[PDB]
């Protein structure tokens, strides 16, 4: 159960750091469409994690970066936490604007299964992905740092069985927020 | 064995990314004392990881940041990888200059043991710290990205049994490099 530790490191080393500061950074961007107040985290269960969101879906279009957040951690001065703002397109219309990113450790899990000395079977990718999501979900429920600042989006593509829309999937979560 | 996954994520998500670019970034700083060509990674086995190196030892003094490295990862545009350059003091003399940082996942392990729903006993901190170091050591030996760019510094303090010098410990590894 490698995913257990990854989910926890994901919270301890990232989410619990940037969530308390998130709304303030969003507010500043709006003043200096309007960006939503939640961090939208993509959790593909096939552990496919492209580095370019626009490559996953054309209807997901990069707009701008948030103001950076800096902190000193583990000897590194001014470690930089950045987040990208995306516009969600529907039939050529902008249907939403939000801070959007994949959950990186899912990309780490995928990479792990490719390394022989990592002792992690490629067959277990879906299982660890599910555990990661569940663990993360349990954490953020109890997480004091998370108060209406964060939304987990987890999904299973047909994987060439059918056609899938990542933009529509995010828009779904975004419209319920409304 | 949570440390196994953390060590691997440490390599996959950090070291294998920044090590190929490290020497070039060091070279640029020297031209634009002289900084060593290796990344020196502190691995305290008690999993104590202060965020301020100068608080660990006064003889470890922050000098400057390296040139930043940027890349797009998992939907985040221009994710920033930064590193701090430190001067090592000995009897008021500068005995060395190098890129120096703790290994962050050791701080994550420590934090994990404090969380009840993380299911990680505080007694196991030393054990996981050892596994983390060993796993990381095995990886970097086989790691193609690591060619004379990286040095692991692992240690056990007396923990108030005696007085310990972190600067002298780093200087030891640094002088063998010479
Ligand atoms: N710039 C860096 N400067 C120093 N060290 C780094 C950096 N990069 C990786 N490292 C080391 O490599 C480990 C990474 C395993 P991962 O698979 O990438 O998942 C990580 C990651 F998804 C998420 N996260 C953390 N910061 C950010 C960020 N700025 N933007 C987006 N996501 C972030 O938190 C997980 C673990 O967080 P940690 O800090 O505790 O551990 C890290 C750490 F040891």
């Amino acid at each position: 159960n490698v995913a257990h530790g990854l989910a926890w490191s994901y919270y301890i080393g990232y989410l619990r750091l940037i969530l308390p500061e998130l709304q303030a950074r969003i507010r500043t961007y709006n003043q200096h469409g309007a960006v939503s107040q939640r961090l939208y985290i993509l959790l593909p269960l096939d552990c496919g994690v492209p580095d370019n969101l626009s490559m996953a879906d054309p209807n997901i279009r990069f707009l701008d970066k948030l103001p950076q957040q800096t902190g000193d951690r583990a000897g590194i001065k001014d470690r930089v936490y950045s987040n990208s703002i995306y516009e969600l397109l529907e039939n050529g219309q902008r249907a939403g604007t939000c801070v959007l990113e994949y959950a990186t450790p899912l990309q780490t899990l995928f990479a792990m299964s490719q390394y022989s000395q990592a002792g992690f079977s490629r067959e277990d990718r879906l299982e660890q992905a599910k555990l990661f999501c569940r663990t993360l979900e349990d954490i953020l429920a109890d997480a004091p740092e998370s108060q209406n600042n964060c939304r987990l989006i987890a999904y299973q593509e047909p994987a060439d069985d059918s056609s899938f829309s990542l933009s529509q999937e995010v828009l779904r979560h975004l419209r319920q927020e409304e």
